[PDB]
DNA sequence: TAGCACGCTGTGTATATAATAGCTATGGAACGTTCGCCGATGTGTGTTGTACATACATAAAAATATCATAGCACAA
């Protein structure tokens, strides 16, 4: 990709000593990138992760390029471990075992083996966002490089701390302009859509009477953000695009999965019974509709459905909100002629999630990203299937409100 | 006059020779029937001691957000 030798011209300018961040979306090849360099460097190259399914997929990388089994590429984990060797070395760790306190399985050994016999040379942190923690500061207070390389697809977080990356790793160094390379791979047009669906009265009062995060229970339970919302799934299933339902809260999400009848995957859920929704939401076209909570949007990123619906938010979290989305949108790459993504946000008049909202939108239109407004599309007034369009089913529901804030 | 005893009559017995008719024991082959003592040495289990792989509540980490309280500022 052209980006990436743009990238790799600054690593062929100098050569010796340099330590920067790269910006590139998850569905571009960093991990090429971190691989080139790896080939440039030659060492023992140490690659920071997260989660597993990163590491294999490094791992897949790694048999892209040559060899993995021989006593040279290394793997780091609390399941088992692989020996090393100088001058050439490729292993994956993770961020929750190389830091630690005192907790130990007979395994820290093994890391002080990787950091006290001094093989190093090399270091690719996978998404620098993260960084901004203190287990971060101890891990880049417990290595030391020639060069360094981190590796991350977005930036925007209100703590105040990405700044101090220019020189905990380095300076920011390339910044790919996600439209310009919309035009070099259809990365699925961006078309951000606010849904602004009316306020009952009931909920409204009640809605000022509440504050704090009970009054998101109050916000997301409104009847109207159910009408729309069964009109948009029923809009999308007639174009016969797949749907996903974005919450941040689990309890609207299983509300909602409920009302709707679709499959739902939150916490505390059995991985046999994601595999299986997983598989039937590839594979089963009467599933074009799926619930997913944080969990199943930061372990794993479908490239289907061009439907995207978000109903649940939390307070501040508008970044992460737009990082996921984005990870959604960049994970649609297949270039076609049309591809437009949708992005849909159910949001009432009069609320105070609106209003973040807003910001989140805001962090929309930085990435450069075509944001409208939509009051209400014409449709949902003859749609006899809608629920809680009648008086005994608002008050009803009401009164399950009111019984859901006294159990709170 | 009938059993008993005596004399008389008929039959089997052994043998060569052939005629030349049916009559039959024999060995083989095939189908249907009830039935099936103390000492020394060596094995043989079963609940269970030992043991391994996955589940699950915990520990912890880590990542973050929002009310309360002290201090400083402002008002009835």
């Amino acid at each position: 990709r052209p980006y990436q030798e743009k990238s790799l011209s600054k690593m062929f300018g100098n050569g010796r000593a340099r330590s920067g961040i790269i910006v590139l979306p998850c569905g571009a090849g960093k991990t090429l990138v971190g691989i080139t360099a790896a080939c440039t460097i030659k060492k023992s190259v140490i690659v920071l992760c997260t989660s597993s399914v990163s590491v294999m997929q490094w791992r897949q990388q790694f048999l892209x390029x040559x060899x993995x089994x021989x006593x040279x590429x290394x793997x780091x984990x609390x399941x088992x471990x692989x020996x090393x060797x100088x001058x050439x070395x490729l292993v994956v760790s993770t961020y929750s075992m190389v830091a630690n306190x005192x907790x130990x399985x007979x395994x820290x050994x093994x890391x002080x083996x990787x950091x006290x016999x001094x093989x190093w040379g090399f270091i690719i942190l996978d998404e620098v966002h993260v960084v901004p923690a203190a287990m971060f500061r101890r891990v880049v207070s417990t290595i030391a490089a020639h060069a360094k390389l981190g590796l991350t697809a977005t930036l925007v977080r209100e703590d105040d701390k990405i700044g101090d990356l220019n020189f905990l790793i380095g300076p920011k160094l390339y910044e790919a302009n996600w439209m310009e390379l919309s035009q070099k791979g259809h990365i699925a047009n961006v078309q951000c859509a606010e849904v602004w669906c009316p306020m009952t009265a009931e909920f409204y009062q009640e809605y000022l009477r509440e504050t704090a995060r009970k009054r998101m229970l109050l916000y997301i339970m409104n009847p109207t953000k159910f009408q729309a919302c069964q009109f948009l799934i029923q809009y999308h299933e007639r174009r016969g695009d797949k749907i996903i339902v974005f919450s941040d809260n689990v309890y609207a999400l299983q509300e909602y999965a409920l009302k709707m009848g679709k499959p739902f995957i939150y916490g505390s859920t059995p991985q046999q019974e994601r595999m299986n929704i997983l598989q039937n939401f590839q594979y089963n076209d009467q599933i074009n509709t799926i619930f997913l909570s944080k969990v199943g949007d930061t372990s794993i990123d479908l490239p289907e459905a061009t439907c995207l619906i978000q109903i649940s938010s939390h307070y501040g979290s508008r970044r992460q909100e737009a990082q996921r989305l984005g990870r959604i949108l960049r994970a649609k790459r297949r270039n076609d002629e049309g591809f437009n993504a949708f992005f849909y946000s159910l949001v009432s008049k009069d609320t105070q999630e609106m209003y973040y909202s807003t910001k989140r939108q805001a962090f929309l239109v930085d990435q450069g990203y075509a944001f409208k407004v939509i009051t209400h599309l014409h449709g949902m007034e003859n749609i006899p299937n809608l629920a809680y369009a009648s008086p005994r089913e608002r008050r009803e529901l009401l009164q399950e409100v009111l019984l859901k804030n006294e159990e709170a």
